[PDB]
């Protein structure tokens, strides 16, 4: 993501105020902070609209419902949230915000869920986010970590959560392995995700990716395989292996803030990045997010 | 933990600074709040002395280089924040410290651990935190969740982290079955432990807790099985079942907090809180975290 | 299920005898009793018909056949047993029969299924059972229990046995919750189905269901699942998690003695019961099983 | 068990009534038949004591308690029940009791536990068991079995349960293989038990077992275990698999009923029965439960 | 495959030359032989085509990729190999060829396979086999083994490898239960497929085949999916138990070698070999093994 | 380990007869080459005795039972055709021998193992093999696999067999790390051992290695764990975390081959490699090796 001074003047959004980047803070007494308690969003904005708005939102508040947290605002007033903090920044293109709800301050630090003062701290941050292609270029190296994805009774990986240790640890390892990311098994041993985005494959003019059983349901991911369903391009969503990886012709990780990202190498076995299916997928979503689709919601 | 006016003056340590409680904060961009990236402990002052304060120091150390977090602090200096925190709000007895050292602020949030600006946060929450005896006498009502303890793989349970969705999304379902804490099975089904707190069960005179294995190894834990099988108590450290919990004479949790806490049920079948070995077990507890033994380190 | 004193003097069908209920007897030599060692199937009968009836009776010859039991009857035979048992109570409506039929009698109490004495024991109980519709409207409260379904190298829940304590404990904990009936996980986390009726889930109007791999394939649930699909309902077979039915606008479970019966919550998650799509499937499910149908045995 | 006509006209208890083994009945309405609602447990008379009555009884206890299940009744209640049946039977020695404790009648049959009409019904059958050694020679052909022993958390094994079609289905698959008993696998793939009794493996002079977290603790495992340690005897209770059995100088199953029977094969691997450790256990164990220990239940010598 | 004494004096291809078979050897520092090291393919020649014989290859190349097994040779020069084996021992017809590429020599037996000298040893053996249809009338007794399939992580069951204890430890099982091939589940429970060859189950004139994510994925095996699914026989592709096998109308086993072999049982239950739906199933497959199709590859008529 | 010219012309023992190494070969209808079906072992020759060699020829005899294979020989005979290959060789010292008892050559290749004509083939390559000891000072990279060791159900790692890809694809991984070895987890996660060595590591004095459960034991696993207890070092044989491992002082592989080799790394996280207890157990293993023992076959 290519630098840019005006990143360091943003104002954040912070239960309802405005704050300078250097000055954007939250108590050491909230449940993010402490327990990584909270629910979060990626939304990028493309020429005045944001990508799939009311997808984000709608997953935010079935998230926030499936560990009891009360967002204490109604879906109207969590987007003028969002399209409030790309206003007061200026923006309307090549901009991608966080949004972060993290479950509130206690009186003092514990687990229990209901000892909480006031209703949820809301945290946006909007910031200048455009990826130089040279990156698109050049992809991503892939290692598999010896870390799983984890099964829905221990650690559901739909939720897009606060707590994320998880994930950063498989990540730490393929660093160590000299790669960029890290690709992940499920419980099975059969390819999931990657540690912060989510993974294709492309096979004999085909595209490979997981169930999503066991991994983060990206909206890119969805968009993607959407995408190639409506093109007549054919779709394997289901268990694959990392032998079907590494005889594959070529690789992508999608997510908000890349896009679709080509994959170098996995374990070490060269993949061309930007293959050709690769390169067609990209045109049609890059096109779809920059359509007048109101999927997109228009900014005010 | 019966509740104390001066909590709501004490003044927090952060990053070498100490701040009023109502103003101590943290960044919106550190780890801590955006990732849960980051380990923790909890130590007691009992009489002048920090209840096992090496062990817990260590324990944190250990932790951190697990995930690779830099402290970017001696053990020494860790210890003088902790001992510097009690002394700053004129604490000799019946206080609890929350030493939270999370990775630090980050120029963009992301999970990569190496983009970070500084060191270390470091946060010191020191309280007044007594068990009205009351709560020891009632005891916990558990339930068994249905969500499991992880396997090391997949998210090691001996790491004392700021990721805690895992154990509060067990709480949430031990709270709406009517109780108090959660109960936790291992990947196998085997009891292993709660929520917040270790578990002990009693049999036939015996003390029986689990391997550890897939649980947090908590130091009130392993004091506790040392003081069993110092006095002659016979322990099974291992595999043990629902069945087994069920026809239990007693049973009880341990933590730095609260000590040893009585279980008055568990899935709804009762157990006399405060058995008659419970009450041995506590007596030797509490006569060691206020003896002169210097795994207890001495306040400056 | 809502009395009716016409039970207290129904005859029981016992190896070809119509006997009083209160003298309708087993010897305890009998697999059944011992062992836990038979199949067995509930029917319903709605006026005149009985519903699905060929389908129990190819699901029992099925489940018999698994474990190696000769019913010592030809379809036919086993069809007039019901048909007999139904008649000679004048049951022609509102009634319910189950059909036990269980591996015999040995010599001595053992597990080998060779050392048997005579045939199968066979047993018809028919009651008169009408679900009066306050229990349709109130619904009932659910709770994930601890305990999981197996997979079939443990012992397959597709087979309707005698040995039921696998689904009872799951109940005896959900009612330790406060609930009426166990929702259970599979063996890898995802929901599977309640201990004695199947589950489904409403979400943004499809219905959602277990794959079947890990639980009782219902007649019901299969009827429900044709009725949705035929009325443009779309429907999910397949693995979905607690997160989606903590989210779900509706639920319900499956049986051939409720038929449908609505769920006010799950976990202590309020739904409201007899949703619009509860009531849409109620409706058709129904009229189904009062029309003339060639899946419905016609009584003489 | 080597047969004998007495059988044929034991009284049977039946909820405190003592009645003709052919006329010994429950409703179709009982837990136990309907859901294979209960547990029990097998007893063996030897010179007029029941062998570690009090154990069996507490673990009795501790089943029931596990399936909230209340017996209706004391331990000592219990224990009379079991004395009654041998006394009724003239029985003093050889004989074995199976009690039998359902959830009871329900109105209606569903799983529901609560809905129960009286108290838990109490069958106990006393039979004429004794084992001919000719038995004991030539031993049992084990099969593992493709079917697994559960998890705690999906069916504990250590129940004794009237739900057994999940053994059964290990025994009709090692049937089917030419054998007599199913070896099964835990849920990690190492040895675990056997269908219907304990296993175990002799290997350079010492003992193995399974750790017992994933089978029925026996108590006849148990006693074994402990008249090992007790003689000096090397015992390893613990994770072990068919590479280590198949390997094995001896093996033999245990249970009340039989005590220790030998094996001669395991997946078709011979093994030669009443191996020199085998014999010794035998020997040690046969003398425990003729001996006069406390563990023991007197039987009136009514 | 019923016998034939032109086998005794077949040439085998061993780097480039053709040896007699009683001379045909490889290095005892070959990874093959040491470490179980290399990947093999089984192509069927039938009125002059090799039968799916570049799909054979394309696996060939995706499994050794899978091992980072360089196999020395274009997909072109590989066929050659195949071809020549084939032409020198006057074969056009009835005739299997088994491809062994393993990793090569080493200057010292290790796991490590960088540290290779030359390239991969490449053998073909080429051999008459023809199955006598007495064989496949009275099909094969299966029995399920206690031992499982492995998930991907373990041990990826989609590798056509030189290590095949995995897969011959199961069939011992089996063999010493009195049958003649082994039924394996995947770590789920489910039917995975058999020892040596896949397998089909036949039920309300329904085709029933586990999903493939923890077996070999056969040729043979998604020729009959394909022919079964373009002729209106439904197809069920998924996990399916025990409990559906043995109540099951027909089933059958696929590979290279017999092609379809039916079932004549399942731990013990009968089944009617040659049901009415493998002899169609049988018709169709036998039909495309010897068509024009271009999935087949033409021997020269040399 | 370290070359030597002698190598070149060493004689090779195959059935019975000495070849030379260049001409020293197996028919294409063996069992080994074909299915990969043998057992194998390594002994070194150390001062004129075979270190432990009675107790790898107990192992070999074990394995080869555990696949049903007839060896063909007396324990005697087959120890002397080790004896043998080294006299042949005139080896006294620094050799290491590898027996290979493959099932032998069939008709035709299948896996059936009854179709075998003659017995088993033998074979023992004698080589000249001493590490030099830069190789012991600098030690090994260690990455730890995605791939897992087995349970005893799908392939016991007991077994030192000619089916070696299960080992080698981990290799594979944790060379293109950049690593040297694969650090391996068991099917729950813990550390189990390295792809062709066993794995110590050392924390706060003492020694830590597996269960051994699902992993290779090792001679010199089983030597070192001995030696360690011998010289007062506390040894834990149980379940460990990759966390431990992590924050352990020191760490180590064993092997017949190499001896203690030291680890410089797991997962990119430095280890001093020769720390103060490697060396005391190195000092101690070579010294029993040197040493008369009657665990030690005496060469002719």
């Amino acid at each position: 993501y290519a630098p840019d001074a005006r990143n360091d003047a943003v104002l954040v959004y912070v239960n309802g105020q405005f704050v300078p980047r250097h000055q954007a803070v939250v108590s050491v007494f909230d449940a993010g902070y402490v327990c990584g308690d909270g629910v979060w969003e990626g939304v990028r904005l493309v020429d005045g609209r944001i990508v799939s708005f009311d997808a984000h939102i709608d997953r935010m508040y079935e998230g926030a419902k499936s560990i009891a947290l009360d967002i204490g605002m109604t879906r109207a007033q969590t987007k003028q949230v969002v399209v409030d903090t790309f206003l007061r920044n200026g923006m309307r293109d090549g901009a991608h915000a966080r949004l972060m709800v993290t479950r509130g301050v206690k009186k003092t630090p514990n687990q229990d869920p209901r000892f909480i003062i006031g209703g949820a701290t809301v945290v946006c941050v909007a910031e200048h986010k455009v990826v130089t292609p040279e990156a698109k270029r050049n992809g991503l190296k892939l290692f598999t970590s010896t870390l799983r994805c984890s099964g829905p009774d221990v650690f559901d990986l739909r939720l897009k959560s606060h707590s994320r240790l998880n994930l950063i640890q498989a990540l730490i390892q393929a660093i160590q392995a000299g790669a960029d990311e890290a690709l992940m098994l499920d419980p099975n041993g059969f390819v999931s995700s990657c540690n912060s985005t989510n993974f294709f494959a492309v096979r004999n003019g085909a595209l490979w990716t997981s169930s999503g059983r066991y991994c983060f349901n990206g909206i890119t991911r969805a968009t993607v395989v959407r995408l190639a369903r409506e093109a007549g391009i054919p779709v394997h969503e289901g268990d694959f292996t990392l032998a079907e990886v590494y005889a594959a012709d070529e690789a992508f990780v999608t997510g908000t803030l890349a896009g679709l990202t080509p994959v170098s190498s996995v374990d070490g076995r060269a993949l061309v990045p930007l293959g050709p299916l690769t390169q067609r997928l990209d045109a049609l979503y890059r096109a779809y997010i920059a359509s007048a689709n109101e999927a997109h919601g228009a900014l005010p």
